[PDB]
């Protein structure tokens, strides 16, 4: 018989004593050791003193689970420990001072998401996302990538969209202070102004150029008259301009970072473009610098503080 520790958050540890006769699944229930499902493994002698992850079996550990993860989904813990099993085996090299991921199990969209988050100002609501965020910026993003897969309901090897991944992450972040008012000018319906807050205030699908969104885009109205939806005010620390993959010229200093997508729908590859003193191209561990860039771009990230248009 040995003494081990069970926890749901790895912050509040609960001490337990197990017996060699019964497996972990008998006493604790579903138990995981650093990602490995040890529900069907009997306690070995080298397990004394180690910390174990267990699904909440009483109301005390149910609350500790929400305090750290902000979810009551029982399958969340299983998916998270399943994703951690391959993410802890990935390589996370430092590419130009940023933490990237070497290609493995179709993680090109995770590497682009990781590199992007290190360049935008974001505060996660779940403490598990925030603590792993800080650890990712240091250079240990294994737990962070596992949580992204869990929160996005994706599995390892699955094909993921960087915009959809960011969309899920923004809903678990504090964007309540973000606002965006728009003005749609219709030739028949007249003038109508809407106001977006939260996640829908920092994302737009249709164009990549933030200047074009300021000048106005042609969106169809119900009567057929193409309204010129232009941005009026934007109080957000960043904006994401998304558009279907198309050839786009990127210039250093005009944007923060971009997502390159090459290949067919869903079965393709993601490369991350970032702007410094010169344009950099990060593909896993590979790095390519250039003064100009032209290629297929799906998302472009810009910086913002407090903007008000000059169009009436
Ligand atoms: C790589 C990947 C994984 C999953 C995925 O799941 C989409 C389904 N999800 C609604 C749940 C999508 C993709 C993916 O391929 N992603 C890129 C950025 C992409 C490619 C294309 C292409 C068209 C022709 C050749 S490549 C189009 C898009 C669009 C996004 C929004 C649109 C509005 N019409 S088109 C995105
Ligand atoms: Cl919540
Ligand atoms: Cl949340
Ligand atoms: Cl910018
Ligand atoms: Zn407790
Ligand atoms: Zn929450
Ligand atoms: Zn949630
Ligand atoms: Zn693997
Ligand atoms: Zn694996
Ligand atoms: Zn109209
Ligand atoms: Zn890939
Ligand atoms: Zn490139």
């Amino acid at each position: 018989t040995i003494k081990v520790f069970t926890t749901v958050d790895n912050i509040n540890l609960h001490t337990q004593v197990v017996d060699m006769s019964m497996t972990y699944g008998q006493q604790f229930g579903p138990t995981y050791l650093d990602g490995a499902d040890v529900t069907k493994i009997k306690p070995h002698n080298s397990h004394e003193g180690k910390t174990f992850y267990v699904l909440p079996n009483d109301d005390t550990l149910r609350v500790e689970a929400f305090e750290y993860y902000h979810t009551t989904d029982p399958s969340f813990l299983g998916r998270y420990m399943s994703a951690l099993n391959h993410t802890k085996k990935w390589k996370y090299p430092q590419v130009n001072g940023l933490t990237s991921i070497k290609w493995a199990d179709n993680n090109c969209y995770l590497a682009t998401a990781l590199l992007t988050l290190q360049q935008i100002e974001l505060k996660f609501n779940p403490p598990a996302l925030q603590d792993a965020y800080y650890r990712a910026r240091a250079g240990e993003a294994a737990n962070f990538c596992a949580l992204i897969l869990a929160y996005c309901n994706k599995t390892v090897g699955e094909l993921g969209d960087v915009r959809e991944t960011m969309s899920y992450l923004f809903q678990h972040a504090n964007l309540d202070s973000c606002k965006r008012v728009l003005n749609v000018v219709c030739k028949t319906c007249g003038q109508q102004q809407t106001t977006l807050k939260g996640v829908e205030a920092v994302m737009y699908m249709g164009t990549l150029s933030y200047e074009q969104f300021k000048k106005g885009v042609q969106i169809p109205c119900t009567c057929g008259k193409q309204a010129t939806k232009y941005l009026v005010q934007q109080e957000s620390p960043f904006v994401m301009m998304s558009a279907p993959p198309a050839q786009y010229e990127l210039k250093h200093g005009t944007f923060t970072c971009a997502s390159e997508y090459t290949g067919n729908y869903q079965c393709g590859h993601y490369k991350h473009i970032t702007s410094k003193e010169t344009l950099y191209c990060i593909d896993g561990a590979l790095l390519t610098k250039s003064s100009e860039y032209k290629g297929p771009i799906t998302d472009v990230f810009y910086k913002e503080n407090s903007y008000t248009t000059t169009i009436k």
